[PDB]
């Protein structure tokens, strides 16, 4: 028998949860979501076992400014640490330097998560003013989105988050959501995300519109053969609807 | 170095003759979102290229009967062609023979006909014969619907293959003719509705997107230039670029 392909990941909902139960789960047993589903999917199609394994680091992945080192799943895949990491894992252009991605599976975009009742309406309105403080995931692709931009309000932006860091970048979507409903503070979020959250609290609200376009897919290390053989069986899923299935299945419940 | 022969298809705002009272020649002929990202490209891979139009007039869909590739599909498959710069869906079916870049625009399916109507969905459709409808023969949505195991999809496609030479098309704008002047409704990608109801005010999309789908830039099977292509498509949207050359080219109603 092949050996089982080691699947790095992380928790995030709807995408990856730990299941409810009582009694210990144990190994694969232990996971669903979204992201898990489409995993069962690409197993059965592609003829792969499987070990699912969190992020030892608990991070996406970024790139490391002075000693020029990743981290997160995207260090997994770069060491061969993990054979492929399925999760709500960006496809940006830093990381398609070092990794493989399959095509998306999902397309989503940057945008903002506040409480209702508020007269800010973009992200422009946040970058002029500093009493509403507002901030991303530490070393996620929103962060590096602002950290790399040339445009002057994400600049504007990304100078103050910069500054004021310790305090505005936070470890999970989960801890910014925590801030937002317990401080002032607006979370830089992705949109499929914001769609989530928004139909379960409805004191909160997507301000303004995608501030960039991207899609999730698969990661695999550089040079790796199933980076195409994951794209064609997600293009097949494709072909007769199963991943807006798989979508309705996980965001559906709302406001 | 070699410029790289592009293969395209006049399809607007993606690819369009530019107007002027003397003729034009080469790649001078020209403009348009497809011919803007190609500039692009060009500029930040370091490559020059001779721009051709498809010769077939073809999109791309295999022969159900002798299984031979058309269009521009068919032009890199048989290397005749290095890149197919154009609104070319990413699908599972050219996927198998040809590489695509990762994509440079998301669309989906979806439905334009006339306002004022109870026809929301596609299964309004389906379900009736008075309103005919159709696609583009031999592109990426008569494919979705011939492949299609939904029941609605199947029963459309049904009708369409019954109806095809009066209901499936050569182009989008011999689609749009048929709205406008006859009891028809077109499965036209989502992007281009975009553009054709905001210049024509009494038509509309119907319901929302049926399929969920990219356009990329094709290449040969194997060709280096899809990673590269890639990441100067991601580059240019980890800048904005991309969305800025979309609202330049869709530019409404009252
Ligand atoms: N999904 C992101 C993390 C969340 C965010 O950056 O907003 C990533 O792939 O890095
Ligand atoms: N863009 C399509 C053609 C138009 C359509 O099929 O609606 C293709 O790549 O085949
Ligand atoms: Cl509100
Ligand atoms: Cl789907
Ligand atoms: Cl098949
Ligand atoms: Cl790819
Ligand atoms: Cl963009
Ligand atoms: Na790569
Ligand atoms: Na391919």
């Amino acid at each position: 028998s092949n050996r089982s392909l080691i699947v790095t990941t992380i928790l995030e909902e709807p995408y990856v949860l730990f299941k409810k139960s009582d009694k210990p789960l144990y190994g694969n047993d232990r996971f669903e979501g979204y992201c898990i589903d489409l995993l069962r999917e690409l197993s059965t199609h592609l003829g792969f076992t499987y070990e699912i394994r969190l992020v030892e680091d608990g991070k996406y992945g970024a790139q490391d400014d002075v000693n020029g080192q990743w981290n997160g799943m995207v260090r997994e895949l770069i060491d061969h640490k993990a054979d492929l990491a399925v999760a709500p894992l960006a496809i940006t252009y830093v990381r398609e330097e070092v990794i493989d991605f399959s095509k998306p599976f999902m397309t989503l975009g940057i945008s903002i998560l506040y409480r209702k009742g508020t007269p800010i309406d973009s992200a422009d309105d946040l970058a002029k003013q500093t009493k509403i403080e507002y901030g991303a995931v530490e070393d996620g692709a929103t962060m590096t989105f602002f950290k790399r931009s040339k445009i002057s309000t994400y600049d504007k932006m990304w100078a103050f988050m910069s500054s004021r860091r310790q305090s505005v970048l936070v470890k999970s979507n989960e801890e910014g959501i925590q801030r937002v409903l317990t401080s002032d503070y607006a979370f830089l979020m992705e949109s499929t995300t914001i769609e989530f959250v928004t139909q379960r609290n409805c004191n909160l609200t997507q301000i303004g519109g995608l501030i960039d376009s991207k899609g999730y897919g698969v990661g695999t290390p550089m040079g790796s053969p199933y980076r195409d053989k994951i794209t064609l069986a997600i293009l097949k899923l494709q072909e007769q609807g199963k991943l807006h299935m798989m979508k309705e299945k996980w965001w559906r419940g709302g406001c």
